[PDB]
Formats: C-alpha cells, sequence, structure tokens
C-alpha cells in the first residue's frame, strides 16, 4: 500500500527542535503526486528556513526539504503524462500558478503563487512527500536517486547561474565558495560550459575538493588577503562573470570589485539580511551587472539533468541518515560541509 | 586662421575658483581635429569634475565640459575620413585605444586607456578643443548645435541605458530623475523606443517638464511619501526597468525595491560615494539585475544622433554664455537646472 | 442554456463546398473552455486549410477559424482559473502538450503535439467552439470582440515576428504585403514598437490603407518594376529587418535581397508550396539570416493584447456575417481584402 | 634587410595558371604591417577566387591565399601598437574602413569598403605580404606558425559561426563537412564551447579524423542515404544547431531539414552558384533560422587564437611547399583534403 504513518524531520519554531518523529502521510491533491522521497539533498536553504533567516515566513510546523529524488507511489485525478513507479524530483519550486506574466514568459520561480517545498510546502525531509505534478523534476530510469537529488535545488541553480551571467566558452568564471554545496557543482557545470573556473573557498578539504572537480585557479579565502587583487591576476582583468555561491556578505561585496569590466555578478547564495553594497561609481565606469538568480524553471531543470545524465556532473555527496539531519544543520553553519550532504529518509 | 589665444572656463584646483580667461589654442596632434565649439552642454559630471566627487583624478589645470558641438577647424594628418567645416561632436569619451578586448568588442567606454574630455582632457569650455577623430560624433550639417550639443553626453547615455535595461516595447520604465538633464532625455528616448514613461522627480518646473516631453507617470519624490509603493501601483508590479539619471543615493536604493520581477536597474547617475546596497534576499528572489551603464559608442553615438535627427528628442535647453558657468554650477548642485543648459562659448 | 444545434461553416472535403448549415454544439473536455463565439476574424491560414495548400492535413470535415472572440459560456472539471461570462481568444494554437522542451522554453507554437484551431480541430467559424483554458487568450473586460478577433493571429503573429527580426528602435522594418491582414498589423505594431516602416502592397486601396495606418514608405509591388533598389534607397542600405506577410513566393525571395547587411528576413507568411531559394553566397557575406516565424505563445499574446488594450493598434476591419464565408475566401485568393474581414458568427 | 624580389604564386587570370615565380616585395602603406609570411593556410575560398566561382571579381594579378601567419619585417609611419619581429596574422579581413555603421557595430567583414586578402589584396601566398595593422590578428610569441596558420580564417569563421548558432552547452550541433579544413576546426571548438558534435562528411580519412579529434556522432554522406532520418534520429529530433561548412549545396538544403525545431542553421560554406532552398512551410512551422556567416571580427579572432593559446583546438595540418600550392587545389577540388594544408612560403 501506501502507509498511514511515515518517518519525517518536523520543527515546529524557528531555530526551535528538529523532531526526526512519525508525521502522516500527506494525501496528493488533484495537480499533485505522492513522492516516495528515497534520498534527499541538504541545501543551506533548509538552514535558512529553520533558522528563519530569510524575510518571508515559512509554514509551521514544516518538515524542509527540497532537494527530494523518489518513486511516484501515488498521482492525483488531475495528473496526466506521469506513471506510477516513475523517478520524480521534488525541487524547490514545489509547483506554480502557471498563468501569470513571469509564469507564462518562463519565470515560474519569480511568480507571485509559487509554491515552495520546504518552505510554504511540507518538503522534502519526509519519506512521501507531495510536488506538483508540472513542476516535478523527470529523472530518468535508472538513475542513482542519491547522486541526483543535489541536482534538483543545486545543479539548476548553478546551471541557470551560471546561464545568467552572460559568459561565453573561454571566459573566467570565478566561483565563490567553490567547495560547498552549490559551489562545487557550479565548478563542473561551468567546466562542462566552457569556462574557466577559478574557485574562491577555505577550510579543511576544500582546495582538495576543489581540484577534484576539475577547478582551475583556487583562491583561498581564509589564507588570501587580497582576494579581489588574486582574482585581479588569475584573470588578468578580472572575472568575466562571478558566481556568488557563499553564505558571506563579505564575499558578494569583494565579487563587485573583482569581476572584469562589462562583466556579470550572479548573486545566487542569500545569507541572514544581507546586503550587496555595491560602490556605484566602480560599477558605473565598468558597466558591472549584479544579477540576481533564483531556481531554474523546467527547461532548466531539464537541461541540468541532461547534464548530469551525460556524467559530466557528479555532486560530491555522502549519503547520512535523515535521523542525522540535526547534525548537519550544526555542521553547515560551522561551514564543514565539503560538497553535499544526501539523507537516506529510510535511515 | 586659428587663433592664438581663446577664451575658456578653467580650474586649477578642485571645487577652487572657475576663471572665465585666455588660454592658449591647442594644437590637434596627429589622430584629432580642432573643433571650434560653438555651443557644449553643461553636464552634471562637470560639476563631480570640479567638485572631485568622483574616485578618478582630474587633468589639473582643467578646462571641463564633454558635450561641445562645433565645426572642424583643423585635423591632423594621420586624420582620415573628415572635412574642415564638418561638424564635431566632443563627447566625454574623447578618445580610446581601440586595440584592447573591451574595445574590440564595442566596449570602448569602459577602457584603461579611454581618454576623457572634460575630465584628462581639456574638454568643451573653450571656444576650441582637440578630440580623437575616430571618437569624434559625426553631427549632420545643418543641425542646430545648441540643440545637438546635449545628445553628446546626455543623449548617448541615456540611449546606451535603455538599451541596458533589456526592456520591450509596452513595458514600463521608470526614469528616477525625470526632469533632470539625463532625464529629460532619457524620457524622449524611451518614449520613442516604445515603453511606457515613469517619471520621478521634483521641484519647481520638474513635473511640467516632463509632462511637456511626454511623460506617462510623474511622481513627485518631494511630495511623494511612499515612491516605492507609488511606483508598485503606478506600473502593476514595479516598472520593468529603471534608469537612475538622480544624483541622489535614496533614490539609487529605492530604485531596487520599485523594480519588477526580472526587471533591469540601470545605474547611470554617479552621486559622489554614492553605493548601491541592495537587499541580497530581494534581489535574489526576483531574479533583479543591477545594470552599471557607461557613455555609449560610436555605434550608440550614432543610434542616438538618429533619434535626434529625426525630430523625435528634443533637449530642453536654456543657452546661457559661457561667462555664466559658475553660475550654472551652483544652481547645478542646487537641484534647480530643469533640463539642459548650454553655453555659448562666444558668449 | 447552452443549445444543441448552432450555425456554422463547415467543409467536408478540401476545396469542396463551405456549408453554413446547423451542426452539433460542442462539449468541453476536462480541460477546454465553451466559448460562445460572438466574431471571428477571418485568416489567409483558413483559405490554406480548405485549398489544403500546406503539407499537414487537416480534420475533415472542419470547421475553419482560428480568431474567434466570444464568452466563456462553460468550463471544463479541470479548468482552474476562469470565469463564466469572461472574454475567451480562441487562437491559432488551441493548446499544447504543456511539457515538452519546446513548451518548457515557451515555445509552445512547435510543439509536436500542438492543437490547431481551424485545422486539427473544429475551430472558430461556428457558434460556439471549445479551446484549451491554458492556451486561449484572456480578452479584458469591456473590449470590442470584433476589434479584438484578428488580434488573435494576426496581432500575435507580426508581434512574434517583429521580436524575431531582433530590431531596434530607429531602425527600417519593410513589411512586405503592409496592407494585407497581418501586414496592416504589423505596420502598427512596428511603428509602436519604435521601427521606421517600409511597407510592400499593390491594388486597390492598399497604399491608402497604408498610409491610414502609420506607414513610412509605401513601395506598390505593381507599379515598382525594381522592388529591391527601391528597398535599397528608402532604407539607405536595405531594411535591418523584413517581415514577409506576403502570400507570394516572388517576395520572399527578394525580401532575402532588400534586406541590409546583418539584417533578420522573418518568414511569416507560408504560400502554397514556396521555397525561400536564397543566394548562399549574398547571405553570407552580408551575414543575412532567414529565421521563420510561427504564431506567438502565451507570453507574445499578453503582450500583442496589450499593445491593443492601450489603443496603440487597431485592424482595419470590415465585420460581415458568417452566412458570407464563401464570399470572402474567393475575396481573399484575389489580394482583394484590404486589411481584415471578421464573420459575426449570429449572422 | 627586407629584399627587392620574392617568391609567390600568382594566376593572371581565372582558372589560368597559378605560377610560382618572383615578384616584387610590397611597400607597407602608412597603415600596414609588412609581414614575412612563413606559413599560410590554404582555405577553400582561395580555390574558389582562383575559379572565380563567387559573383564579386578578384584584383588580377591575384596572389591568394589569406591564412598568413609571420612575423612582421616592416611597419608603416602610422602604425602605432606594433613591434617588429612580432607574430602577426593576415585573416581574409586584410582591413577595413572602421567608420562605417557595421564597422562601428562591430560587424567588420560585412562592410562595403573592407579589404580582402587573397580577393581584393595580393595576400598570403607570397614570403611577404602587407596587412592593415588595425585588423592584423596578433599571434602570441613561442607559437607554432604553422599549427596558427589555420586559425586565421578557418578558426574565427567557425568560432563566429557558432556563436552565430545561438547554441547552449550541452545542445546538438551538426557540423555538414566535419572533416574537411573548416569542419574539422568546428568540431573543435564546439566541443570546447560545450556542444554534443554531430559530424557529417565522407571519403577516406574523414571519419577516423572526425573520430581523432573529439567528434560524437559521424554521419557518412556517401553511405547514409537518409541523411535528414539519420541526424534526426541521433540527435533526438533534429540538431540545436547546424554549421554548413561543406562545399555541396545539397548538404545546405539538407541541413535546413534535419535542423531542430527553433534551430539554426549557419551556412558558412559558399559553393559556387548556391542557393539555400528552403521550404517556407517547415521553416515557419518550425521556427527555424537560416543564418549566413562571414569571417569574424577582431574580438572573435582574439576569442579563437586564446582557444587556440590553451591548446583546445589544434587543426590537422600538413604543411608543404608553395611550390605545391597548384597541386593542393586540384586535390581540394576532389574533396581529398583532410583537415588543413599549410605552404612553407620558402619551399
Ligand atoms: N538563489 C538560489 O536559487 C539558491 C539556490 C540554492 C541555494 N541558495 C543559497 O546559497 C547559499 C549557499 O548554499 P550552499 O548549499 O552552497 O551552502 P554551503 O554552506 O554548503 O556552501 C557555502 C560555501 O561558501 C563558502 N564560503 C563561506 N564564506 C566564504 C567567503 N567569504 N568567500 C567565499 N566562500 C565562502 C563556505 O566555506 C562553503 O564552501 C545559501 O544561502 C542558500 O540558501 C540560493
Ligand atoms: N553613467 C553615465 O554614462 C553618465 C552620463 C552622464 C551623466 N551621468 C551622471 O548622471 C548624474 C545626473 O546627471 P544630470 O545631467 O541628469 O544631472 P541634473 O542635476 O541635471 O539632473 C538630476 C536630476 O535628479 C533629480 N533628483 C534629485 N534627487 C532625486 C531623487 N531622490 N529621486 C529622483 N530624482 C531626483 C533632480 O531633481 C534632477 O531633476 C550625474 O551624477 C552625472 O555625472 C552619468
Ligand atoms: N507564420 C505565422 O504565424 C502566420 C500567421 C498568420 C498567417 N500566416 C500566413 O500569412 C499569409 C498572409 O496572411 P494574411 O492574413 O496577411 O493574408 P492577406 O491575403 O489578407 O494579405 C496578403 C497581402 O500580401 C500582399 N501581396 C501579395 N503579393 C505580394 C507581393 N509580391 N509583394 C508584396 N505583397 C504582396 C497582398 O496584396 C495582401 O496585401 C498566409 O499565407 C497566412 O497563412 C502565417
Ligand atoms: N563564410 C565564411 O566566413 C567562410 C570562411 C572560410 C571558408 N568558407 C567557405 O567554406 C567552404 C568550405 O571550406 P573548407 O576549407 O572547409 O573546405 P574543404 O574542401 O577543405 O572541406 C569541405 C568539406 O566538405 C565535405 N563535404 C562535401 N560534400 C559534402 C556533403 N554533401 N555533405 C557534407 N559534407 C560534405 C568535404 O568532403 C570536405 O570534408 C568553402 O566554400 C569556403 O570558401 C566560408
Ligand atoms: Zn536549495
Ligand atoms: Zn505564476
Ligand atoms: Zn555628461
Ligand atoms: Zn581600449
Ligand atoms: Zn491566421
Ligand atoms: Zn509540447
Ligand atoms: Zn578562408
Ligand atoms: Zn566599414
Amino acid at each position: 500500500s501506501i502507509p498511514e504513518t511515515q518517518k519525517g524531520v518536523i520543527f515546529y519554531e524557528s531555530h526551535g527542535k528538529l523532531e526526526y518523529k512519525d508525521i502522516p502521510v500527506p494525501k496528493p491533491k488533484a495537480n499533485e503526486l505522492l513522492i516516495n522521497v528515497k534520498y534527499s539533498g541538504v541545501c543551506h536553504t533548509d538552514l535558512h528556513a529553520w533558522h528563519g533567516d530569510w524575510p518571508l515566513p515559512v509554514k509551521l510546523p514544516l518538515v524542509g526539504g527540497h532537494e527530494g529524488a523518489g518513486v511516484v507511489v501515488g498521482m492525483g485525478e488531475n495528473v496526466k503524462g506521469w506513471k506510477i513507479g516513475d523517478y520524480a524530483g521534488i525541487k524547490w519550486l514545489n509547483g506554480s500558478c502557471m498563468a501569470c506574466e513571469y509564469c507564462e514568459l518562463g519565470n515560474e520561480s519569480n511568480c507571485p503563487h509559487a509554491d515552495l517545498s520546504g518552505y510554504t510546502h511540507d518538503g522534502s525531509f519526509q519519506q512521501y512527500a507531495t510536488a506538483d505534478a508540472v513542476q516535478a523534476a523527470h529523472i530518468p530510469q535508472g538513475t542513482d536517486l542519491a547522486q541526483v537529488a543535489p541536482i534538483l535545488c543545486a545543479g539548476i541553480t548553478v546551471y541557470k547561474a551560471l546561464k545568467s551571467a552572460n559568459l561565453m566558452a573561454g571566459h573566467w568564471v570565478a566561483i565563490s565558495g567553490a567547495a560547498g554545496g552549490l559551489g562545487s557543482l557550479a565548478v563542473q557545470y561551468a567546466k562542462a560550459m566552457g569556462y574557466r573556473v577559478l574557485g574562491i573557498d577555505g577550510g579543511e578539504g576544500k582546495e582538495e575538493l576543489f581540484r577534484s572537480i576539475g577547478g582551475e585557479v583556487f583562491i583561498d579565502f581564509t589564507k588570501e588577503k587580497d582576494i579581489v587583487g588574486a582574482v585581479l591576476k588569475a584573470t588578468d582583468g578580472g572575472a568575466h562573470g562571478v558566481i556568488n555561491v557563499s553564505v558571506s556578505e563579505a564575499a558578494i561585496e569583494a565579487s563587485t570589485r573583482y569581476v572584469r569590466a562589462n562583466g556579470t555578478t550572479v548573486l545566487v547564495g542569500m545569507p541572514a539580511g544581507a546586503k550587496c553594497c555595491s560602490d556605484v561609481f566602480n560599477q558605473v565606469v565598468k558597466s558591472i551587472s549584479i544579477v540576481g538568480s533564483y531556481v531554474g524553471n523546467r527547461a532548466d531543470t531539464r537541461e541540468a539533468l541532461d547534464f548530469f545524465a551525460r556524467g559530466l556532473v557528479k555532486s560530491p555527496i555522502k549519503v547520512v541518515g535523515l535521523s542525522t539531519l540535526p547534525e548537519i544543520y550544526e555542521k553547515m553553519e560551522k561551514g564543514q560541509i565539503v560538497g553535499r550532504y544526501v539523507v537516506d529518509t529510510s535511515k
């Protein structure tokens, strides 16, 4: 069958206590799939949802997590092109209204009535989770769900971000936070897109990981006292594009100073209460764009999962049990997560 | 002939005393035209060069002014396609190196070795001024030089800025400072480009001018206490594009908040020591680009002067004498300049 | 109620006999609206569907017409954001699969499983017609349905085509067939988009109409023996963009020769068995793009209907009865349709 | 010194007799470099110039060749940033007017007064050749001139062509003629740009070369009777982009049929008297662009030579003597040139 009770990590108040307990199995709405979430990536956005670091409020009590890879155990009556047993991906964008100007254009993420897994919708830190069938990701059969789970928010995000920077092949892309969860996949997406990857990160295991996944230049922010000058030399004038997948505001500000003239600084990371204080003179006389970038749409999901399918991207994951989700968060705020963490909801 | 002495407004120290006295007539270099500057637009950048409001240093003693419209009285030996008597325009970009990556691409303004009239090169607040012949603007014969002078920095700038905002016809463009020197021409360029122009300015004669030149919605910043909300209503979700041609940093910051999702806030105005402190969360979840924009290139100059030629743009100018240049600056810092001021170098 | 029988123009074989008789009222599927089609534009595509001029086969017996403007008299159970009494527009794209790569990207028209009103789906030459609710056009209340009907295929088409030509404001756009049904709206969309409109058409009432709707240069193909030379002079080097809304193949070929270097020739008209024989040398040494363009998507529909709402476009329509649909087709093959014809389904 | 006589291959009438004899050494004009052409690539455009296969006429008597890599032995007085001994590249675009709208925009190749090496200017099939210093390619020191010579017309061309197809990383690019001189470099540029390369060529040594340089799918046009169907399967719907670097018109036409919906067929090859007869219906209902592409500009030259510098592209060259240039042409019309031929002007 589909059971009545399931295991999930749920918190009832912000920065309170994540309880791995038994919660009721959700019922899929007319348009939603019920997905047996096998593995789920643990994004930093989940730490932000728990701490309430962001302006928007979350749907308490909340089962976070928005990188779920699972099998469709049930569907709604109005779900059309989906089978039971198919591989589905719960992304951050649970669904959207698919009618507003933004949605029609393609910008489904920047939509007023966009449902958000792991914030406004009980996400994928649970064995069974519902997801709007139009926005759920189609994961090909015979795919390692643990390996594809981080591609559902980190992969599509950094793919849309690297497309957001208006880079060309051969252009320098500085990925700020290049050994984190999103940065370690941005390095691989950018190399597969043709760019020269510069990496800025620091800590135990960060430079080694960055060199592992194919990065070109690594600049350790805990050792480099002049980061802007270091990325004004490595790059020969600045990085034609910058991807801020850090959780630091000082990194977001330095990225505006080591970007090339006519370059694009994409803001992807969303630290708590951070502002991108950009010098107006330097941004104008260099014609620097500062582009915010939200999670990708269905087209970006298809393209990022296709990059994953060809074996070009491979997020460095450690699969732990869902029981361990408290200890991941306390390991994620301390910057000690090298690559991605994926939780076995079973365990 | 070409005389030995000429009249020019020259200052020897920043925010010192602008002296309208007799200075030697320059000699055109091998690549430069000597232009009998008949009329010259007075930009706010000239007030910034005098006050030294900007990071870069100016070439003291300096004859400012970078909107000169004049006749070519002499040329250099290596100048090719130019006649004596032709109408030339001294723009902010006096010249460029025309060899570096940026110059080759087309971004001649963001070039390391770009010569700048009215900053690093004795500009057009003088009867005779030299200008690199490759970057000088070709003004058609039978043109009102007084009327075309403001198009040489304000016009090409706001044209490149409106092209920088990635707007489409019918999209809302909020021009911040829409009755100033650059804003009053941005309103006209945007309407001729097809956009719905919202205007934000305030003071005596600003709303009336804005309504004169064809603006749609005017929002008076000295009366409107909620500017962001007012431009979130007029526009129905925010302005698809914003052009910051203000000299205020609070305007630059509010423009990041009343821009539409997936909209572009172009920074054109460069107030003294201003920073574009942008909320990272709001910029990311709305995918807002913040694009700096410098003066246009030769293509943008050609296209903006073609817009002027068809009679579509007409900067509201008051032609005073060059003798009056001190009194313009003290009228420009006080925000009391409605439209543009143009100086008769003769007078 | 909703009646059992209705009046419609139906043909049972290609180029057979259009019978205005009583046909059963359709039943809306789970996703479809039943639209009381008040007025319907008569496109040339309907003449092509009747003659079978196109490669694809039509769904016999067929009730053509794909420019229906009507009120929603009934809906399906899975239709979400729609009211009874709302104004809906049956476009050529009746619906789409909204799942394939093209649909996800935004290209809903170039979709393998795209349902097509007036070809593969009983269209809008009938009092009551069904239309997929996701693709039906939202026509604002208090709109002249007769006046908005031609905007449902001609308007969105020529809007997407003018966006397809990668034109800028001030650039020359040669609309081939500028007094026809699509050309007369392309002239107005292009002028509202900022372009200089050149018009090529010929016959009684074509030049007068073209001058009426705001065209700049008219070149009469029945009087001009050198059309390419005439549009190499008017334009000063060729038209930066060309829109082929003709039903002639010689026009489609000449458009490749009077387009500017680096210009774009958009093919919109689809004459019977026509080929765009383009000289490869001239297309390469001038870097001329030849872009085919299909009907617009939901975003283009929204933007074109917004242009119509502001009063910027106004298709020259003559509203006749649906009874007269045979006599329109025989007037449309002879090129004698100046502007658009709209049929009162009531009459 | 610089000698008075030199060795060059010169023909006095079209398809006449190429004579390797002693011709006078040219004198550099005020803006031109005299380049000791060490090695020169032999393009098919040189065979077209000899046969007079193209509409434009050549400058008889003509020393063809437009892929010269050499050292600057002398300069003109108005040449600015150049040294004697530097490595210069004579490309097809010898120079341009650098003042017309196209040149200002960046499209220096599609310019009315563009000087063309190997057609309108004695090219690089000679020991000493002059080249406009603004358009000459800057080849880094310590570069294999024989290996960089084919990058001067083939490399920059196929780079600009792959940028012309509006492809994204992961998209399918079908290179028609993928083992020829331009195709063998288009395969490498496309793989370094991130695309999946499909190759269409045939003959001895073509499939082996294509597999050597990193191609994914090879489709042999002499064995495949259904080329369109084969490239509608390999690609799963058609190639998102096609690069026609063939010398066949049937290939140019089939490329319009095996391109994906919303795909771009770039015409690069310019066979004799060829026309791109494109079905208008299929091009419109699939929104297929057919983009002609001429040699790249200075920015594309810089970017293609940078790709070469990183070791990412490596044209398969055979360096023969200049004495052998007749036997290359008779080997190039027969399609028997696998990769590129480079002539030692010394030999
Ligand atoms: N905008 C979007 O679409 C989107 C999507 C996913 C995540 N995010 C946001 O991205 C942020 C990062 O997510 P993650 O999963 O990569 O987090 P993570 O904690 O796994 O990785 C962050 C990385 O940043 C590095 N870093 C810290 N300070 C730095 C500095 N000063 N300079 C450079 N690098 C520095 C850390 O050492 C670590 O390597 C979070 O705020 C998350 O919410 C945004
Ligand atoms: N980036 C470029 O290429 C470029 C080119 C030219 C000028 N500029 C810069 O643009 C700035 C403005 O130049 P200008 O000639 O338009 O100056 P101006 O003084 O003539 O006009 C400025 C306008 O801004 C209005 N304004 C002031 N505070 C405002 C606020 N809070 N909100 C909205 N509007 C406000 C003023 O009332 C006035 O109408 C200067 O700093 C100048 O150096 C930049
Ligand atoms: N691709 C699309 O999305 C799309 C959409 C709608 C219509 N169409 C096609 O567009 C074509 C035209 O449709 P319409 O409604 O405008 O037709 P129409 O018959 O109302 O107008 C055609 C116009 O072309 C003019 N014309 C004829 N020969 C010409 C020539 N040699 N040069 C210039 N002009 C010439 C006619 O005189 C007339 O003015 C049809 O084939 C139709 O199917 C395509
Ligand atoms: N537009 C430009 O900027 C530009 C630049 C350089 C060359 N060109 C033109 O490109 C053409 C090719 O130049 P090249 O140096 O590559 O020539 P080449 O002769 O060295 O190579 C041509 C290749 O096409 C292959 N081919 C032949 N028939 C084919 C078919 N039916 N289908 C697929 N492949 C086929 C041949 O076997 C060979 O592999 C010439 O006409 C040249 O003038 C254009
Ligand atoms: Zn996430
Ligand atoms: Zn929405
Ligand atoms: Zn200025
Ligand atoms: Zn430069
Ligand atoms: Zn139609
Ligand atoms: Zn589809
Ligand atoms: Zn060549
Ligand atoms: Zn030129």
